[PDB]
């Protein structure tokens, strides 16, 4: 695995673009039973940040425990599509899951829209995130597909916390490798596949294995948001998972970090980053989870 303590600050514009997908990934939290997102695109505070966005559809799966909910919005002012995902069940079940329940790896190329040629033979990924990203799919792929062709000069991007950080991440390789050249940010989330699978992802998207990614740029489209304290970001850890590259830490104990504390870590798994969160920075697991520039996982905050 590689590993780095290497670590460097962002710039206000790139604060600001990390935040925007944190809201957006708030959002997924309307979508669900007691909540809505008015169209065109209603939802109280995080919503309002949203000019010229339209709300094109909802989607809420609960069947099983890694099912989905999230929302396909277009934002005419930015010129992109926005696939938004979390996880259907409440935190506290999923994370008891992923952390406890050891999941058979699963080749990618098992999942939906994936060709036998589009992986490498050892990319092994978590039976249970292989089905959120399924179950994404079969609820919203086409309509996406719809969107894209209505809309085909705006940037994809897909974003989604928790379990909505894992669909996310495989979501966007499913674009990715089908044509598309997605722009991916996850928040809080957890570890998706194997050694195999992580370094074929960086190679995807960093262009590499061991890829420096210490900067924004305007053509580099994998970002892992991750905060001190959170463990998700450390599961599930049977040896075997490991995360890609790409981590940008918010090393501050609140919402609304100072900019100084949002930085970019080297490696797949860094000690001034989530992997060096100490043993009473875990302890407060679900607050600590929610605390990504805004408060992930209830609508309307
Ligand atoms: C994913 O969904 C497709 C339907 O689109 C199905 O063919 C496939 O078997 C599913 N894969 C897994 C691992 O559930
Ligand atoms: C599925 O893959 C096809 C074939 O490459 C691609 O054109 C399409 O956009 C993909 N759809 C989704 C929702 O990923
Ligand atoms: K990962």
């Amino acid at each position: 695995v590689y590993t780095s303590t290497e670590t460097s600050h962002i710039d206000q514009e790139s604060y600001n673009f990390f935040e925007k997908y944190a809201r957006l990934a708030n959002i997924g939290y309307c979508v669900g039973p007691g909540t809505k997102i008015f169209k065109p695109f209603n939802c109280g505070l995080q919503c309002a940040h949203f000019p010229n966005v339209e709300l094109i559809e909802e989607f809420h799966d609960p069947r099983l425990i890694f099912d989905v909910s999230g929302y396909l919005a277009v934002d005419h002012a930015s010129k992109q599509i926005y696939l938004v995902i979390r996880g259907t069940h409440s935190l506290e079940d999923v994370i008891t899951d992923i952390r406890i329940m050891q999941a058979p790896l699963t080749n990618f190329d098992l999942a939906a829209n994936i060709s036998s040629t589009a992986t490498c033979d050892d990319c092994l990924v978590h039976n249970g995130f292989i089905q959120s990203y399924n179950n994404t799919y079969n609820q919203i792929g086409p309509k996406l597909d719809s969107v894209i062709e209505q809309y085909p000069d705006y940037q994809i991007a897909v974003t989604g916390h928790s379990l909505g950080g894992a669909a996310a991440l495989l979501f966007g390789i499913n674009l990715k490798v089908n044509g598309h050249d997605p722009l991916v940010v996850t928040l809080g989330q957890p570890i998706v596949g194997n050694a195999g699978f992580a370094n074929w992802v960086d190679k995807l998207f960093f262009g590499q294995e061991n890829p420096d990614v210490s900067k924004v740029s305007k053509d580099r489209k994998l970002y892992r948001i991750t905060h001190r304290g959170d463990i998700v970001p450390q599961v599930p850890f049977w040896d075997g998972y490991q995360h890609c590259s790409g981590e940008v830490f918010i090393d501050w104990p609140l919402i609304h970090p100072p900019l100084s504390n949002v930085v970019m870590c080297q490696g797949q798994s860094n000690k001034q980053c989530s992997a060096g969160n100490t043993l009473l920075q875990q302890v407060n697991v679900i607050g600590n989870h929610l605390q990504y520039f805004v408060t992930e996982g209830v609508c309307g905050i």
